[PDB]
């Protein structure tokens, strides 16, 4: 049956409820976004050594600090229960198996402690969203220490919901049996059952909720409340790279949020470079943003990228067979890692360098 990752997309289209799958694909607006972080990487063509000897290759590498077995983490995705009843416990469990990173999503279908409970061993971080409470947001914070999380993605490209057309279409809301679970009023919960206005749902929440006024005052604040790294989500310019490092924070995820946000970004892949130029290397840098195929970590990682992250395959995963399907999604992207590495000449992750590249 599923023998790369566009086959579980299909599979799942072909088994979860219109509105659930239509939000998990969704980009925004025209999904221009959407369709070029993946064309982009097309573009990038690779420049293969040969007789290099690859009969040993390593995947392993560290994601600041932390030793995890592929370059290829996890990314936050919200309410993985919609895809399958085990939702983010499967996933984190998944990510135990593999010996890679989970980020949670601060608007997740299970709690920080649920997760950390599934995956005690498992390499785990938190995606937050800073709340117009900002009592809930150190509750988050708070909760992730406590829990044994290991740094902080904080999302900084959302002041409001991107206008994703099909989930204003389908007035989309979680299924009764569901909440963010988080937090514990009907509107934090994001209960269905409660005044969501006549469009999306998700829009009208992050209304209600995330503080649109955000800015580099409350990176500052966020920064003196915790000692964990943070990571910031979301960064598309290297001016705000640089803003980024001079507040003290400890890497830039690059990331246009799956094309849900503002459409007409540039793909992920595109902006890598300038970013990885903009840091000089003071932090690592990160990519989401269209990854399916081994070679696209590759050519991610030739271009200055510690690690990638991957959002929709892991629902496509979850929307198969929960924990076994996630666990496959991963292991698919790992063999096809391992053979790009391999068929281009490199030992180990150390040696993938820009040369193999080329736009
Ligand atoms: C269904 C879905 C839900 C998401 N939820 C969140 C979220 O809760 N928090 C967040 O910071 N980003 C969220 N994102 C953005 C992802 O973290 C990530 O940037 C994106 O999925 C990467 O692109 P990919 O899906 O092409 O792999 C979401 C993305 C999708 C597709
Ligand atoms: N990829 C597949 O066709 C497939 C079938 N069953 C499973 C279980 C995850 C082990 N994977
Ligand atoms: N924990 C850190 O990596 C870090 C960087 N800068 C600061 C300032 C004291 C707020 N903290």
């Amino acid at each position: 049956r599923l023998i790369c990752i566009n086959d579980y997309e299909q599979h799942a289209k072909s088994v979860l409820p219109k509105s659930i799958y239509d939000y998990y694909r969704s980009g925004a607006n025209d999904e221009e976004t959407l369709a070029d972080n993946i064309a982009a990487f097309s573009r990038w063509k690779l420049y293969p050594r040969m007789l290099r000897n690859v009969a040993e290759t390593d995947l392993s590498t560290s994601v600041l600090g932390q030793r995890v077995s592929m370059p290829i983490c996890v990314g936050a995705t919200a309410m993985q229960r919609m895809a399958h009843v085990d939702g983010e416990l499967a996933t984190v469990r998944a990510c135990q198996s593999l010996g890679t990173g989970m980020m949670l999503s601060s608007w997740a279908t299970s709690s920080i402690e649920e997760v950390a409970e599934a995956g005690p061993e498992a390499l785990r971080w938190l995606q937050l969203y800073i709340y117009k409470d900002r009592e809930v947001t150190k509750k988050l914070v708070r909760q992730a220490e406590k829990m044994g999380y290991k740094a902080i993605f904080v999302t900084v490209d959302t002041p409001y919901l991107g206008n994703r057309l099909d989930d204003v279409r389908n007035r989309f809301k979680l299924p009764p049996q569901l909440r963010m679970k988080n937090f514990e009023t009907s509107t934090l919960s994001f209960s269905p059952e409660e005044n969501f206005g006549d469009d999306s749902g998700l829009a009208a929440y992050v209304a209600k909720a995330i503080d649109p006024s955000i800015s580099w005052e409350d990176i500052k604040w966020l920064r003196r409340l915790t000692s964990l790294p943070i990571v910031a989500k979301g960064i598309l310019r290297g001016d705000d790279a640089r803003e980024a490092v001079k507040h003290g924070l400890n890497g830039i995820l690059v990331s246009n949020h799956g094309a849900r946000q503002l459409d007409g970004v540039p793909a992920t892949i595109d902006v890598l470079p300038e970013i990885v130029e903009a840091v000089e290397g003071k932090v690592e840098v990160f990519l989401d943003g269209g990854v399916r195929k081994g070679t696209d970590v590759l050519k991610a990682l030739a271009l200055g990228a510690k690690a990638v992250f991957v959002g929709r395959p892991i629902v496509w995963g979850l929307a198969f067979q929960g924990e076994k399907g996630v666990q496959d999604v991963l292991e698919i992207l790992k063999e096809e890692f391992r053979l790009a590495m391999a068929l281009s000449g490199c030992q180990n992750v150390k040696v993938i360098d820009k040369t193999l590249v080329r736009k």
